[PDB]
């Protein structure tokens, strides 16, 4: 059985080879176990530097959520996280604006409406609307990543044109797509 909670499923992978873009991480994630699982209820991560990899530094990225880690993982000189479940939304018209170092990849329903495929110094992208067409638990996943250096991730998602936004947190986060009561 999968544990319910008002979070994402989260998973961290290291690596000492470059991550350069998506696939690279995404290699990672399909290339072995998870370094260590944690729940994401708090999905405002960073910012930090001398590499997320090493250390107590995915800990400290991680804050809030770094309280579920399953173990603390080695150092690598790479890293990121895959986060999977479902987020409530009621139908209508969104659109995310990420700070990141480095980039990362969202989608909703298996659909992408955050890429940035590359490494990058912080910087934050206001990204195109989507459609949301049935209220209620919508699928969701989400990659970042770490190549070095300084690390920040803070997906924020806007349901008014991009006048507000919110981070994704417990308030509408469900690991399995059931009404979490946590
Ligand atoms: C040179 O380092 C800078 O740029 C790279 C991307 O090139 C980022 O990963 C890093 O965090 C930032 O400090
Ligand atoms: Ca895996
Ligand atoms: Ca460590
Ligand atoms: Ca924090
Ligand atoms: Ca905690
Ligand atoms: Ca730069
Ligand atoms: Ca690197
Ligand atoms: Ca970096
Ligand atoms: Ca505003």
């Amino acid at each position: 059985p999968d544990s319910l909670f008002a979070g994402l499923v989260g998973e961290y992978y290291g690596t000492n080879s470059q991550l350069n873009n998506i696939s690279d991480f995404r290699a990672l994630v399909d290339s072995k176990e998870a370094d260590a699982t944690f729940e994401a209820a708090n999905i405002s991560y960073g910012r930090g530097s001398s590499d997320v990899a090493k250390g107590t530094h995915l800990q400290e990225f991680l804050g809030s959520d770094a309280s579920t880690l399953s173990t603390d993982p080695g150092d690598n000189t790479d890293g990121g996280i895959y986060l999977q479940g479902y987020v409530y939304l009621e139908a209508g018209t969104y659109n995310f604006k990420v700070t990141a170092d480095d980039g990362y990849e969202i989608t909703i329903n298996g659909n992408p409406v955050a890429t940035v495929d590359n490494n990058q110094s912080v910087y934050t992208v206001t990204h195109a609307s989507f459609t949301i067409s049935e209220s209620g638990y919508q699928a969701i996943d989400m990659i970042w990543w770490d190549q070095g250096g300084d690390y920040v991730f803070q997906p924020t998602l806007s349901a008014d044109g991009g006048s507000t936004y919110f981070v994704l947190d417990s308030a509408i986060l469900s690991s399995t797509g059931e009404t979490p009561y946590t």
